[PDB]
């Protein structure tokens, strides 16, 4: 990393390796390597990490697949709606659904100002015509499970998992917890 | 019906043939018969119906399958949560999910008083362990479609359709409207 110092750092609410790497001018993959993290997406609240700070040569690419900006304008299969929770923004919710912000705003012409939404407000999610998810049902959380990773494994999205578990905080999942998991969401015909 | 008079009546918000029959001391099936209604569950806002009033011999049974009080304590497959809309009560939401009121309250110990819920509040829906719906996706509304009837045809519940379309008023469905429809919800294994 060619860091100028190492700090031991305590992981707090809202942290990701991306946010940590940016705060300390480090690299995602250097933090992974130095701490022997099995999964760059998983860091536990209250854990200590060694962070190489102010790196001349940060690596943010080798260990992670950085997904591009969403380009789709609809979500396959479900849901028709999503309920706003504390901290949500239309930007982040569109990202979670892998759709453009523009498409989500367009689906919600009842919203007067897209930056003024309220906890408990229901928004429409634009669903692709002729689309479905194949088998939506119970799943028990195992150690290290994350919505981001389940979405990839099961061919869905973070947003779709959130909508089906809309009062579940993704950062507070417990081993054995039952969630509802959609699978294999796609256009058909 | 052995009515003592007939009134022409205009269907308004919240009406069902059950509520009309009770207001006018008529019978569901007599109103069906006299008005040549194809589907006892379907009466259109603003329609006129002939109602035989104050019947000595009301028929509320021959044309309808009156379902009993729910006895199940969980819903198969989905959803993890439901968002309260105007007019909702935990009694009616449990009925829509075909579960006991008791089970829904038990799933929601965060609610201090079950009679004081707010529009926009998110409640947990108790989902049966080891259960799924088979193919959740888009459906276009055709003339005369109702959530009550789609639930029966597709082996789901009114509540599950509502949760997947939580800002859709079931009384305001339009021909061609895309909704999200779960199917074949059951325990598995
Ligand atoms: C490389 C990069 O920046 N990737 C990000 C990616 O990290 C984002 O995903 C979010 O990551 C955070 C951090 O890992 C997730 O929060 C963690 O969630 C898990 C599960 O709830 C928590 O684990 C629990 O931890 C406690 C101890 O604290 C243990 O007792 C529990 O057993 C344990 N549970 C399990 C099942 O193992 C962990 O504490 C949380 N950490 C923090 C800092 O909150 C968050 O869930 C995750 N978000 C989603 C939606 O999956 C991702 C966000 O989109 O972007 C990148 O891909
Ligand atoms: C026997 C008995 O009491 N059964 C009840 C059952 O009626 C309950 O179900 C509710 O029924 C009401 C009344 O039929 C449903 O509301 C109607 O909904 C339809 C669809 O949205 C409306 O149709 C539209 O009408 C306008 C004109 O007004 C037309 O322009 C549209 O084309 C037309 N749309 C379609 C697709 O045809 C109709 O106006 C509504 N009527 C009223 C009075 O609101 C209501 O949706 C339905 N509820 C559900 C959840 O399905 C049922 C409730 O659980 O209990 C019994 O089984
Ligand atoms: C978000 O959507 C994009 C666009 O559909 C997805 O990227 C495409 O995935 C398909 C299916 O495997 C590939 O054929 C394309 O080549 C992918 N890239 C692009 C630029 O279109 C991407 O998978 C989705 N991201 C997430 C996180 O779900
Ligand atoms: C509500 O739940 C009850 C109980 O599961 C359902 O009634 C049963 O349906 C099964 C499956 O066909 C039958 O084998 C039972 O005989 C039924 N009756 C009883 C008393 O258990 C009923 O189908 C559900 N109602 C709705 C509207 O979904
Ligand atoms: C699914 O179909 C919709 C509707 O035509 C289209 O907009 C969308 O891009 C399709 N999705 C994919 C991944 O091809
Ligand atoms: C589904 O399984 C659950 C969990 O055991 C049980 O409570 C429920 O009654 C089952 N449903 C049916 C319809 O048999």
């Amino acid at each position: 990393c060619g860091s100028t110092s190492n700090i031991k750092y305590t992981v707090v609410k809202g942290d990701t390796l991306t946010s940590i790497a940016k705060k300390f001018k480090s690299g995602i993959c250097n933090i992974v390597s130095v701490n022997k993290l099995a999964n760059p997406n998983l860091i536990e609240l209250g854990a200590t990490l060694i962070i190489p700070e102010n790196c001349s040569n940060p690596d943010n690419k080798s260990c992670v697949s950085t997904p591009a900006e969403p380009t789709e304008t609809c979500v396959p299969g479900l849901p028709g709606s999503y309920t706003i929770v504390s901290g949500d923004t239309l930007t982040n919710i569109s990202q979670d659904f892998n759709i453009t912000l523009d498409s989500l705003i367009a689906a919600n012409t009842q919203i007067e100002n897209p930056d003024a939404i309220d906890v408990g407000q229901i928004i429409t999610v634009p669903v692709c015509p002729s689309s479905q998810c194949e088998a939506v049902g119970t799943y028990n959380i195992v150690a290290g499970d994350l919505f981001v990773d389940l979405a990839a494994t099961y061919h869905t999205t973070i947003g779709q998992i959130k909508a089906l578990n809309n009062n579940v905080n993704p950062s507070k999942l417990k081993v054995g917890q039952q969630i509802i998991l959609p699978q294999d969401c796609k256009n058909v015909t």
